[PDB]
């Protein structure tokens, strides 16, 4: 299940809890180089985040035609989820609904490039 | 300390049962377990009227959520229920997670307490 996997990556960058770590998650860390750490900020203020949104990723408009885009909007979400904090605020609920209706019809092409 | 972020990796763990996703945090949200009868679980199952793509659908069970107490039977039906409907793909987590939280986020501080 990538809806599976996804959600436990993207809450443990939030976290950082090294207990939490699972070497699932390495070939996701990869994908962090499709986003500048500088750009993330500016990401943030696109998707008019409040203190309780986590990645709003629809906000963008960009498209998400192939698994390239996918493995950025992932990279997006890490990252963000990297720098918002560690807040019980933040509806991951909402946040998981927008990443997997963007990327879900692209799963399969996910899973022959993960493994 | 998240309860949406402990409550997400407890069900999805009670989902998989995959031992590397084990956690010492979930050992107290276990032990709510013993507030639902596994014999009960395929009947409320059948009354969520779940197809495969679903998660629990726990606001369909027509049952009452008004102190701690009733989230721990929440959290417990969350539990067994995702563990009896197996390791599915096309599970909608997502839709599952946004009925729960919605039914138990108020009372996150009375359960933060009963935990800590």
């Amino acid at each position: 299940s990538m809806r599976t996997l996804l959600i436990r990556y993207i809450l443990w960058r939030n976290d950082g809890d090294p207990s939490y770590y699972n070497d699932d998650f390495k070939k996701l860390i990869l994908f962090d180089e499709l986003v500048d750490d500088d750009d993330v900020c500016t990401l943030i203020k696109n998707m008019r985040m409040t203190l309780s949104d986590g990645p709003l990723l629809d906000r963008l408009n960009q498209p998400v035609n192939n698994v390239e885009d996918v493995k950025r909007m992932i990279a997006i979400s890490a990252k963000v989820a990297r720098d918002i904090g560690r807040r019980p605020e933040i509806r991951w609920e909402d946040s998981f609904t927008i990443l997997f209706r963007m990327i879900e019809k692209y799963f399969d092409d996910l899973m022959t490039d993960l493994y």
